[PDB]
């Protein structure tokens, strides 16, 4: 029952997101803060917050609005 899952720093990171999503922190529409906030605010590297979001646009649930800045998708 406590056989938790290992995984990896970014898939943690990407977990986390996913997390708050699911809770309505990040809502659909929603500008993500920077990678840089992202790193300092989970304690990863930059490099990790960049291979979770990669994750999540495989996943659909990133867009950008023309650029500057990444967005969850609010229309699919
Ligand atoms: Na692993
Ligand atoms: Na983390």
């Amino acid at each position: 029952y406590k056989q938790i899952k290992t995984k990896k720093i970014y898939e943690e990171v990407a977990d986390a997101l996913l997390d708050m999503i699911k809770n309505g922190e990040l809502k659909p529409g929603d500008k993500l803060d920077s990678v840089q906030a992202l790193a300092e605010s989970f304690q990863v590297s930059r490099s990790a917050v960049r291979e979770a979001l990669s994750a999540l646009k495989a996943m659909g649930l990133v867009e950008m609005k023309q650029g500057e800045g990444t967005y969850l998708k609010e229309f699919e």
